[PDB]
């Protein structure tokens, strides 16, 4: 991989849409580094404050940015998070918003053991297309793409499409 310019990819979308499964499979099949922002925040303890209504530690967004910046500047990172407005715009060469039909998403999150309030908030997040709108507000329209993510076959299509995109980008940016 040495001395190749490599792209950064954002995988965003509501919890349950398949970002982690996709990012991990992409890392394995491309050699790009996969970063789960939730796991990173947990591992490096990047929390500040507690949201009492959602019942979750509040992400320290500045510290996440500081934690990742050097690595992002070096390129070749696939970032997975259910938020994107706080990342420096310069980080990402392409942004994929994974989408899952509400019925499918509900059953996924139900299986994850989400209670009613958490199920409702997340399901409304998807049905209101919150993350999609957040992505389009934060990044150039031409680099934001929605990906259906409802079944293994769509995961397969997404892996294939993005792996092909990575190859083309690398060719274009290492003349």
């Amino acid at each position: 991989p040495e001395f190749m310019l490599l792209p950064n990819i954002l995988l965003t979308g509501t919890p349950g849409v398949g970002k982690t499964t996709l990012g991990k499979e992409l890392a394995s099949k491309s050699g790009l580094k996969y970063i789960n922002v939730g796991d990173l925040a947990r591992e490096e303890q990047l929390y500040d404050g507690y949201d009492e209504e959602y019942d979750c530690p509040i992400l320290d967004e500045d510290r996440v940015v500081d934690e990742l910046d050097n690595q992002m500047r070096e390129g070749g990172v696939i970032v997975d998070y259910h938020g994107c407005d706080f990342f420096p715009e310069r980080w990402f060469h392409i942004v994929f918003v994974l989408r899952t039909d509400t019925n499918v998403l509900y059953e996924r999150l139900e299986t994850r053991g989400y209670n009613e309030k958490k199920l409702t908030d997340n399901i409304q997040c998807e049905i209101f297309q919150v993350l999609y709108e957040e992505a389009t507000a934060s990044y150039k329209e031409e680099i934001v793409h929605q990906l259906p993510s409802n079944k293994p076959e769509e995961l397969e299509n997404n892996v294939d499409q993005i792996l092909k995109w990575i190859e083309q980008w690398i060719k274009d940016h290492n003349s």
